[PDB]
């Protein structure tokens, strides 16, 4: 059976599309306001050199900080999110922040050359740029594989926004108080996504493949946390980050 989308489900999708359009600028016009990207010579991928310079960290920290602000705005518009206690809201935002950033970045990712292209060459991010920010291949390679796999699903924008919303409103995040309420909110979003796929997604499993990407994100979250810890050990590193980044990942 392929039941039609209820009026409420249609409304939820409309609200989420609007939220995304207001919080994700496809022209990347604000990027010139971030601290400039600096790319030192490191063809050898020297960990020692990368840590001593962290040349790309200020720019990426600013990009991520900016993105967390946009994610906060997006989350506030998810139907039901405001009904949660502020304590639960913050817990969900802090624990999903890096995951939603990885998801939303798929919009700028291109399989032409496996990079995140955000306008001019100055804002094109490749694997080598991430290593210049202090991260290792243990995170980057799996990150790229994730991007390609998500790209191949060819999600409708409707599916893309629902997935980011479901990622944020997850009842199994450590620290949540009212798991039952959170689960109710997520179920409403999940049922909307499942109904949309059966009804609006033409042939040629997609729902299952999407749920699996959420599990993949948990692993990337874990690895990023481990690497952020190592990064924080570097003297003078805090100055290369931002107060928001320090709080969310610290
Ligand atoms: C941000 C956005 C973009 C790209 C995401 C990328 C490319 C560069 C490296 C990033 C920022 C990854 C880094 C592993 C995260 C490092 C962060 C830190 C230095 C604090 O540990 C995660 C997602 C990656 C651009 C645009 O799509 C908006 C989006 O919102």
């Amino acid at each position: 059976l392929r039941p039609k989308l209820s009026e409420e489900q249609q409304r939820i999708i409309a609200i989420l599309l609007d939220a995304h359009h207001k919080t994700y600028d496809p022209t990347y016009s604000d990027f010139c306001q971030f601290r400039p990207p600096v790319r030192v010579n490191d063809g050898g991928g020297s960990v020692t050199l990368e840590l001593s310079q962290l040349s790309m960290l200020p720019h990426l920290a600013d990009l991520v900080s900016y993105s967390i602000q946009k994610v906060i705005g997006f989350a506030k518009m998810i139907p039901g999110f405001r009904d949660l206690t502020s304590e639960d809201q913050i817990v969900l935002l802090k624990s999903s922040a890096i995951e939603v950033i990885m998801l939303r970045s798929n919009e700028s990712f291109t399989m032409d050359d496996m990079s995140w292209t955000c306008g001019n060459q100055d804002y094109k991010y490749r694997v080598s740029d991430v290593t210049k920010a202090g991260h290792s291949l243990e995170l980057i390679e799996p990150l790229i594989k994730f991007q390609v796999g998500l790209k191949k699903l060819n999600l409708h924008e409707e599916e893309h926004v629902l997935l980011m919303a479901i990622c944020i409103v997850s009842p199994d995040r450590p620290g949540v108080q009212d798991a039952a309420l959170i689960e109710a909110i997520q179920d409403r979003l999940s049922n909307t996504l499942q109904t949309y796929i059966r009804c609006r997604h033409p042939p040629p499993l997609l729902y299952a493949k999407m749920i699996q990407k959420l599990a993949d994100l948990r692993s990337l979250n874990e690895e990023h946390s481990k690497q952020y810890r190592c990064l924080s050990f570097q003297p003078e590193c805090s100055m290369k980050l931002t107060p928001l980044v320090l709080e969310v990942f610290g």
